[PDB]
């Protein structure tokens, strides 16, 4: 059961989330989520999903439900920038039955106002939903995923092309295009083929700048990592797969990954999912393997690669599909499980300091980053009053504000006369506080941690 159920907010029933652990140290800021189930049929029914930032107790601080079932799918949730700004960024669209989405990358600043929309160039239906990434010169990397007619064996087959695109977001145009089939051979994949749907032989599912400013690619159903120069398109190095580049140190090779980037550390981290589905595989994985978040040290002169250090789960998962790392400015790791709706935060030594699920077991997300966010909300917070048998209840929120630290209760027997009666610390999204005496209309002041008013409700009459 996941509901959570607001006075003020009837129109929200964000996912609940089961924090079982929060040692200190934990880090500061948000983990952002994109809640989803699986179900198309459903869905809808059993959950509204959509973009969320939580605190570490998994309390809600901003939730748009946005998203509506496999109507409109929304995923990969994130904070970047652009134009030195933080930004929000997820993508919307229409998860298609081979595998790839058609849709396009929402951009939303910290007043929660859309600004961007990121498409795929004309002449394609769409992007594809895995990944998108700000680059440090504001365009964006995208992915476009199309069945084409390829010859595989002698005899024609549909197969699942991969274009990564770099756009220019201010004026949408299309600067580099990279296709995969005209640099990735078909028989590079792992995957066994999947009667009636187009073979999805690489499935990219991550684009990222590396610190020389080529591109690095992350092919799930290779086991591979490509390199690819950012000029020429041409692939500078394989990392993984049948036509590994590196000599690998015992431990270090991944498969079925996701989630790959280039770390401060000079590390190149890599969730090792470690295991796909059983029929997109030979069949099952061999029982006990679980899937790791992994540090490799790639030393990409010398082409070696071993592990540096890695993080498990405390719950012994094996995420078939999706999953997310993320090295924090203290040091710790958060990692995302992917199929699984877990997230787990460790320190460097590999302490766990939080785990947490979503309480209904069929919700994921594809990614849990962790971010500071500051919002900057344009509308009011919400309040209502609910007369009891010997006083009332206030509740009050005010979704996206992050600055919030107490809350002024105003009552009065009119609008025009209300006056404070008391001041309660906020503990939640949507905080309660009992008075005494039973007014007709109740009004609240969100007030940050030095006392300076932030918002003030409309007044509202007690019911
Ligand atoms: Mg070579
Ligand atoms: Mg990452």
């Amino acid at each position: 059961g996941h509901p959570l159920s607001l006075v003020t907010r009837p129109d929200l029933l964000p996912p609940a989330i089961d924090v079982r652990e929060s040692a200190p140290g934990t880090s500061p800021g948000y983990v952002f989520l994109a809640p989803k189930t699986g179900d198309v049929l459903q869905g809808p029914g059993t959950l509204q999903s959509g973009p969320m930032i939580v605190d570490n107790e998994g309390e809600p601080v901003w939730f748009l439900p946005r998203g509506i079932g496999a109507l409109n799918y929304v995923t990969a949730f994130q904070r970047q920038t652009y134009r030195g700004e933080p930004v929000l960024t997820w993508w919307e669209g229409a998860p298609l039955p081979t595998g790839v989405g058609v849709g396009y990358w929402v951009v939303m600043d910290q007043s929660y106002r859309e600004i961007a929309r990121i498409r795929a160039g004309k002449g394609h239906a769409g992007a594809d939903l895995h990944d998108m990434q700000i680059t440090p010169d504001n365009t964006a990397l995208v992915l476009i995923a199309e069945p084409q007619l390829h010859r595989v064996d002698g005899h024609a087959r549909l197969v699942m092309n991969n274009i990564v695109q770099e756009i220019d977001i201010a004026s949408g145009t299309v600067l580099h295009e990279w296709d995969s089939l005209r640099h990735v051979d078909v028989d590079e994949s792992y995957l066994s083929s999947i009667p009636l749907l187009p073979y999805d032989y690489v499935h990219i599912n991550s684009m990222s700048v590396d610190t020389d400013g080529n591109l690095l690619l992350s092919g799930r159903n290779t086991h591979a990592v490509y390199k690819v120069d950012r000029h020429s398109g041409d692939i500078i190095w394989r990392l993984g797969g049948k036509k590994n580049d590196f000599t690998m140190e015992k431990g270090a090779s991944f498969a079925w990954q996701h989630d790959v980037s280039r770390e401060g550390d000079g590390t190149l981290s890599v969730f090792d999912n470690a295991a796909a589905g059983s029929i997109e595989t030979g069949g099952g994985a061999p029982p006990g393997t679980v899937s790791r978040a992994l540090f490799l040290s790639v030393d990409t002169e010398a082409r070696t690669a071993r592990v540096d250090r890695s993080y498990t789960s405390p719950d012994g998962l094996l995420s078939t599909s999706q999953g997310s790392m993320q090295l924090l400015p203290n040091g710790n790791v958060l990692v995302g499980w992917g199929s699984h709706g877990y997230y787990t935060e460790y320190a460097d030594s590999g302490e766990v300091l939080m785990n947490a699920s979503f309480k209904d077991p069929l919700v994921n997300s594809y990614r849990a980053l962790r971010f500071p966010w500051h919002g900057r909300p344009t509308d009011s917070p919400a309040v209502a009053g609910r007369a009891g048998a010997h006083g009332m209840t206030v509740h009050a929120s005010w979704n996206g504000a992050t600055e919030v630290a107490s809350w002024r209760i105003l009552a009065g027997d009119t609008p025009q006369s209300l006056s404070g009666v008391k001041e309660v610390p906020k503990d939640a999204f949507e905080t309660s506080a009992t008075v005494a005496h039973t007014s007709s209309y109740v009004a609240v002041q969100a007030l940050d941690s030095t006392g300076r008013v932030l918002g003030t409700s409309k007044a509202s009459r007690v019911r």
